[PDB]
């Protein structure tokens, strides 16, 4: 049973890992023998797969705020419009909510 | 040696898979041992990461028709505006093309 034991257990930790589930363990870590490097390579693996998991939320955080800026101009900027235009700033401010809902649904598909 | 050789040839299959090399091939899949099955593991895992490249393509190209309604009709709106209030006209296009920026940046970065 000690011969299927590892390669069962293998099996396992390549099915955790196409999940994208980072947090389940590696199995035979503290091994010596060729046994033991390949389950090293694959723990090398999933780490690099979580590095990349957090390096991409980063991104997201850093372009959400800067479309921030460009939104709050307009809205700051229409409130000071003559009445005679009151329909043309309405559909601006519409324009923006639009805008702000499509980065939202961006996060929420990737959250 | 022939026991020395799969476990050789999987290391390097490993390494490629950590450097989001999705191009390179993996070895043995012909194989019906234990060996074989064990690098079918690891071409699923790679294939996995292949679709989700392509996936998120796609999803990347979607967000950005979508953000190009709102800019566009800010854009024909503001045109039309009084020429008592042509300053603020001009400074809401500003901000469109700032908003423009952004995501042409993000789509760089990936691209």
């Amino acid at each position: 049973s000690t011969i299927t034991r590892p390669i069962i257990e293998l099996s396992n930790t390549f099915d955790k890992i196409a999940e994208g589930n980072l947090e389940a363990e590696v199995p035979h870590q503290n091994r010596a023998d060729e046994i033991g490097i390949l389950a090293k390579s694959i723990e090398r693996l999933r780490r690099s797969l979580k590095q990349l998991a957090d390096d991409r939320t980063l991104l997201m955080a850093g372009v959400s705020h800067d479309l921030r800026t460009p939104l709050t101009r307009i809205r700051l900027a229409t409130e000071m419009m003559s009445e005679q235009d009151g329909y043309l700033a309405e559909s601006i401010n519409k324009d923006i909510e639009e805008c702000n809902a499509i980065i939202e649904q961006f996060i929420d598909y990737l959250r």
